[PDB]
DNA sequence: TCTCCATCGCGCTAC
DNA sequence: GGTAGCGCGATGGAGA
């Protein structure tokens, strides 16, 4: 039940203070909704941490992808380095890896539990059906030196929360038993294991061990060993578990067959049948998750339990990017019911199925203690529920908004070339965004036959690759970068002074107030950052976009004349 | 009611 | 009875 100790080699600056002082103030007025209006390059990770170590309040962080989910995760590793920074998403291949992943979800859930220093930064996967927490923390096997415990018992507990016996092949979520060793490897580590060491029906000691080397690695007086599964119950309820899904399996399979559908019945039949097998052997399955419903023996059409309720009740919630995250979130529900009901017509499973799936929008509302959205440019939802909002301009570097010239369409192919050219003699990057990945390929042929050094950026380039893409523009191996809807949230590259936005007029989600100011956003980080709309009408997205940047870059000048 | 891009999750379908 | 690699719905925001 720790503290959040803020470790940086700086200190609030620019309009952070009051910044962090009103979102504080706030929290302790009881304030349900909150929004910080950050612009791009302000230090809102910092801002946001010095929130959370002043309130001290155990706080997830949602962000709307992984990219951005796992800089903001390293970026609170350092900002406190002796508290519990944990990391809630599912699996991905930019950062064994999908071991490493699962491992992270249980050194998430079983931190909650344990201390009170707590911060997760998770994807959506966050209102995503879990067990039980109760269950989870109740199930916990809480060892103690000199306790009068039978190692017969011990071993039924572990069974029955999911560790596999396994001699041999000793990897996390298993034990094995030498004598009167037990050994165990706890979900939440990768590289320590648990030695506990029986005489009779009694601990005599109890050792964290390195798991390969067996090197010893020190003492402990009490390990509480949390369950390997976060859909753990107990082997009391598996018996009437097991019988309620036979007797849902047999009304669908009557369904089916009653509609013809001998396929799928078959299907259905065979698959269920296996997985109840293994029900009777340990508890598990391979698709577990679709039985919460049944093992957990609650009311059908419940809602299920989420990461949420892994959290106390005081908790804080942080949307990062929150105009878009905030839309993700809320169309997770349809979306997988509507998945879910094509699997259970062509009976890939039963219709309880339905019941393991995310909140919707309205639970996730419910499920809500206190909350701060953080946006550049925060949605309606956001804005219509915080009392105004907190607004941090002012950069810490005293770097300005960029300024921005409108262009006519007519030659602007040839502006634009002449205009990289400059840049190129500047040793200063450029970045274009054009509407399709066609145009965007089609423009980065072009201006390599013009003698510029051009890559192209776009989804079907793989994450890993885009890496490269990115780190050779800042090397200087690239001087241009022609993407579409990728130039936005968090891409910081101080070494571009151009953004060139070709078809400005052309509004919807790629043209519209907020992407245009995101948008801008990436030529903040510059000096002499300048941007380029080409248009022969200004929008009123435009019109919008302009008039705040030109806001921004006033008052950020007022700023810099009267502090030096 | 479709398009443009880019993201998440899940889970079938091939290695 | 092991897993990476696709395909799927929803979302922003307008045009058509
Ligand atoms: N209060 C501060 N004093 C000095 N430097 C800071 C402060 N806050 C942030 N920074 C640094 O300034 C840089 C730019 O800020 P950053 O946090 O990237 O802004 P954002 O994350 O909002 O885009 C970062 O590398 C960060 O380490
Ligand atoms: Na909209």
């Amino acid at each position: 039940e720790g503290r959040f100790q803020l470790v940086a080699p700086y200190e609030p600056q620019g309009d952070q203070p009051q910044a962090i002082a009103k979102l504080v103030d706030g929290l302790r007025r009881g304030v349900k909704h909150q929004t910080l209006l950050g612009a791009t390059g302000t230090g809102k990770t910092f801002t946001i941490s010095n929130v959370i170590a002043q309130v001290n309040k155990p706080t997830l962080v949602i962000a709307h992808n992984k990219t951005l989910a796992g800089q903001l995760y390293s970026e609170l590793k350092e900002f406190f380095p002796h508290n519990a920074v944990e990391y809630f998403v599912c699996y991905y291949d930019y950062y064994k890896i999908n071991d490493e992943i699962d491992k992270l979800r249980h050194s998430a859930t079983s931190a909650l539990f344990e201390r009170r220093d707590v911060i997760i930064v998770a994807s959506v996967s966050s209102i995503y059906g879990l067990g039980s927490p109760e269950e989870y923390r109740e199930l916990v096997v809480s060892l103690r030196v000199g306790m009068e415990i039978e190692r017969n018992a011990l071993l039924r507990r572990l069974v029955d929360i999911q560790y596999d016996r396994n001699d041999i092949d000793f990897r996390r979520g298993t034990f094995r038993v030498r004598g009167d060793v037990v050994e165990i490897f706890p979900a939440s580590r990768d590289e320590h294991s648990i030695r506990v060491e029986f005489f009779g029906d009694e601990i005599e000691r109890i050792r964290e061990v390195d798991a390969l080397t067996g090197e010893v690695l020190g003492e402990r007086e009490h390990v509480a060993i949390f369950p390997a599964s976060h859909f753990v119950t107990r082997e009391e309820k598996m018996r009437l578990a097991i019988q309620n899904i036979e007797q849902e399996l047999e009304e669908r399979l009557a369904e089916l067959r009653a509609q013809g559908k001998l396929l799928e019945a078959q299907r259905l039949e065979q698959r269920t049948r296996y997985d109840l097998e293994m029900m009777r052997e340990m508890g598990f399955s391979s698709g577990i998750e679709n039985y919460s419903r049944h093992l957990a023996l609650r009311p059908p059409g419940s809602t299920p339990y989420t990461l949420l309720d892994y959290f106390p009740d005081d908790f804080l919630i942080i949307v990062d990017e929150s105009h878009v995250t905030l839309p993700q979130l809320r169309g997770m529900y349809n979306g997988d019911r509507a998945r879910k009901q094509v699997l259970v017509d062509h009976g890939f499973r039963l219709p309880s199925a339905l019941d393991n799936r995310p909140l919707t929008f309205e639970e996730f509302e419910q499920k809500i203690n206190q909350i701060i959205y953080v946006s550049a440019t925060p949605g309606p939802y956001e804005l219509e529920h915080s009392p105004g909002v907190v607004e941090q301009i002012i950069r810490p570097t005293g770097l300005l908004d960029p300024t921005i010239d409108v262009r006519p369409t007519k030659g602007q192919i040839d502006d634009l070339i002449g205009e990289i050219r400059e840049r190129v003699e500047r040793n200063e990057r450029t970045l274009v965004t054009t509407l399709t990945k066609k145009m965007a390929e089609d423009l980065t042929d072009y201006l390599k036959e013009a003698g510029i050094k051009v890559a192209y950026l776009h989804s079907e380039i793989k994450t890993l690759e885009r890496i490269e893409i990115i780190r050779d523009l800042r090397l200087g191996k690239y001087d241009v970068l022609v993407g579409i809807n990728l130039l936005r949230e968090g891409l910081d590259i101080p070494e571009v002074s151009l953004v060139a936005i070709l078809d400005a007029d052309k509004e919807g989600f790629l043209r519209s107030e907020r992407s245009l100011i995101q948008t801008i956003g990436r030529a903040a980080r510059n000096a002499n950052g300048h941007v380029i709309m080409y248009a022969d009408t200004i929008t009123k997205s435009m019109e919008i976009a302009i008039q705040e940047t030109k806001r921004r870059r006033a008052i950020q000048e007022e700023y810099n004349r009267k502090h030096g």
